């Protein structure tokens, strides 16, 4: 699964028709699942702001 | 295709003459096209403004 | 040794019970070590505020 | 040759004395030279500033 | 989701019995899902095989 | 413009009928046009094989 | 931690004197450490061998 | 400094007569410079061979 930042383009796409954008994602690399203690509670409070 | 996000460095180049400037590409790994209705309103109006 | 960046994730873990949260960290490519001599001030200064 | 964002961590080095802070690199990926024509005037006056 | 490439590490994890390895995952920026039409039929024909 | 390393995956679509292959690509990141002088002719010899 | 894949240059350091060597990391971004269990015993008796 | 993997790739420039290659650079992230000590003696003699 994965998270959206930005979009930094816009085209049509093969069809000829629908409008596509670029969408750029956070890389997935340099990210891992920790448990609830290992966090701060700062990060996580920034998290649920959002 | 690319977007350049700023610029980092300046030099001359081979020829000896010419100005030449380091440009910092995004990365065009972590982008996908993707069609209108996957991207939220907000984030292309965001690229609206740019 | 890492750093953490921000939290971009929320889930509940493979015992059913406990919360994980997605870390983003600092790439530790791009980094490296140097004596104090080779680093600006500046940069220090602004570590150190943190 | 490259250029320093910011300082994320310090350490005492192998000699046990010096002492030394973990520099953030941008990556040289990324990154290519252009001629002056190439890039526009804005990104470059951003530079100019610094 | 993602593949494993291969094994780089063992360690005894924090309840201190645990046996952990370091594995390294493909990255999955720099991958895309593509239509079967879009590929060539060799590429495929060598997943086949894995 | 890219260049397919493998496939590492396969999918059915969103439309529930198609089949949809996991493409790796080459990180266009690490990547720079130059002139034919700047290249060994071996490295050349080996693309023209590929 | 890491490990090392290779060398790919030679230099002389800051002192004039001592040999240094340019030596190409393992990413530890896409790397996680994992419980044996969800390890496949092929990659980690690869690992053995080594 | 930078050294290059292989090549992927054949155009021609905007001058409308050279031609230029698609050269693939190893990244400069995950390198660094370690004194002859710090190196098994293996990865140096692989290197010398090179
Ligand atoms: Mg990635
Ligand atoms: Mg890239
Ligand atoms: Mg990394
Ligand atoms: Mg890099």
């Amino acid at each position: 699964y994965a998270v959206a930042e930005s979009v930094i383009g816009k085209r049509v796409g093969d069809d000829g028709k629908t409008i596509e954008y670029l969408v750029k994602w956070t890389d997935m690399s340099d990210a891992t699942w920790e448990p609830q203690d290992n966090v701060d509670s700062t990060l996580v409070l920034l998290y649920q702001q959002q």
